[PDB]
């Protein structure tokens, strides 16, 4: 499915912070549900699988050291949400700093 990236969110329903947190229900995670929220994430309930609300990407296998906001932006830069809380300067940031990872290790 491809990623939503117009101006209008995928999923209105999941718009605010409130109604992306009931989603989660009791969270055994290795990353944090608010910070997952925040970043425009809801859960599924299909494991850790969170979709973000606006592109409708999806994400699943968290571990404790991915931020939501990082993964967010490295996995779906097109995302309008993400451009509008975190800016193109941070967006070119975490993509450059990620390509630069695989550079490190390749
Ligand atoms: C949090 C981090 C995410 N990472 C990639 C991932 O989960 N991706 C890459 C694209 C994609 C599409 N659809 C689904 Cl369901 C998942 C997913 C894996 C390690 N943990
Ligand atoms: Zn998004």
């Amino acid at each position: 499915n491809f990623p939503n990236s117009t101006n209008l969110p995928r999923n209105p329903s999941m718009a605010d912070y409130e109604a992306r947190i009931f989603t989660f229900g009791t969270w055994i995670y290795s990353v944090n549900k608010e910070q997952l929220a925040r970043a425009g994430f809801y859960a599924l309930g299909e494991g850790d699988k969170v979709k973000c609300f606006h592109c409708g990407g999806g994400l699943t296998d968290w571990k404790p050291s991915e931020d939501p906001w990082e993964q967010h932006a490295k996995w779906y830069p097109g995302c309008k949400y993400l451009l509008e809380q975190k800016g193109q300067e941070y967006i070119n940031n975490i993509h450059l700093t990620h390509s630069l990872e695989e550079c490190l290790v390749r």
